[PDB]
RNA sequence: UGAGCCUUGAUGUGUAGGAUAGGUGGGAGGCUUUGAAGUGUGGACGCCAGUCUGCAUGGAGCCGACCUUGAAAUACCACC
């Protein structure tokens, strides 16, 4: 469907995705997208590496990144 | 004996509140004989009210969004 956010004052941000009933290639998707979404906003105060770690968890799961 | 690093824990009050609300969103139920509340103790921290824990009984009960609260479960889960 749809999702928005504003990230922490600490520079970390967590989002709902969806139910974990999706499968892989859904997450991927959707991680991929959001992604890109924050890329596009990524600014020019923003330097050197962007994208730090995305902990994806969930309620009985611990939170692991990707690349 | 410093400087950090990774991991594990404890640590977090104007007060609108059952209250020492750190951003999070985990989603409405978790934890619990891998043992409950409720009781007799070691506590340090202590915004002197409250957090946590080993020992002994109990070992089946506390916490829900509950009732609110500007910010809610602090059921868990991780991240910071």
């Amino acid at each position: 469907g749809q999702v928005r956010y504003r990230n922490d004052k600490n520079g970390i941000i967590h989002t709902t995705i969806g139910k974990v009933d999706f499968d892989a290639d859904k997450l991927k998707e959707n991680l991929e997208a959001l992604l890109v979404a924050l890329k596009k906003a990524k600014p020019t105060q923003a330097k050197g590496v962007y994208i730090k770690k995305v902990s994806i968890s969930t309620t009985m799961g611990a939170g692991v990144a990707v690349d």
